[PDB]
C-alpha cells in the first residue's frame, strides 16, 4: 500500500493547470485543459509521487486507490494525476472524503492499494 493524503487546492475547479507540476509541455495538460474543472471527473484528481517533476509521462495518468475501511468493505476512487506529491497521493477532499466515508480531515492519511488503471476509468 501507499499513503493518501488531501489536499483543497484541488477542490477548486478554477486553478488554472500552470499551477501544477503538468502543466505545459508534450506531457503536460495546458491548454488541453485550462483549469481543474476542465479535468475528466473533476474533483478526482490530485498529486502523485509518480510525477517526478516537469514533463513526466505519468502526467494524466488514472489511478485507481483502493481503501480497505475498519468498518465497512472496499471502496475505490479513480484519481487523474496532474501535480508531483512527494510521497504518495494527495487527492483533493471530495475525493478522499469519497474513498473514506466523509473521513478525510478526520483520518488525514490512510493506507490505500494503487494501481494504475486505463484512463476511461477516471471518465
Ligand atoms: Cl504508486
Ligand atoms: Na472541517
Ligand atoms: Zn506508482
Ligand atoms: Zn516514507
Ligand atoms: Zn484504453
Amino acid at each position: 500500500a501507499v499513503k493518501l493524503s488531501y489536499d483543497e487546492a484541488y477542490d477548486n475547479p478554477s486553478s488554472s493547470l500552470l499551477s501544477v507540476t503538468c502543466s505545459d509541455g508534450e506531457n503536460g495538460l495546458y491548454p488541453k485543459y485550462r483549469t481543474f474543472g476542465d479535468l475528466p471527473g473533476f474533483p478526482c484528481i490530485g498529486g502523485s509521487s509518480d510525477i517526478a517533476g516537469y514533463n513526466s509521462p505519468n502526467c494524466g495518468s488514472c489511478y485507481q486507490l483502493t481503501y480497505s475501511s475498519a468498518h465497512t468493505t472496499p471502496k475505490s476512487i479513480y484519481m487523474v494525476a496532474i501535480d508531483r506529491s512527494a510521497e504518495g497521493f494527495t487527492a483533493s477532499k471530495q475525493a478522499m472524503d469519497d474513498l473514506t466515508n466523509k473521513r478525510a480531515e478526520e483520518l488525514g492519511t490512510v493506507n490505500v492499494d494503487v494501481r494504475k488503471v486505463d484512463f476511461s476509468r477516471c471518465e
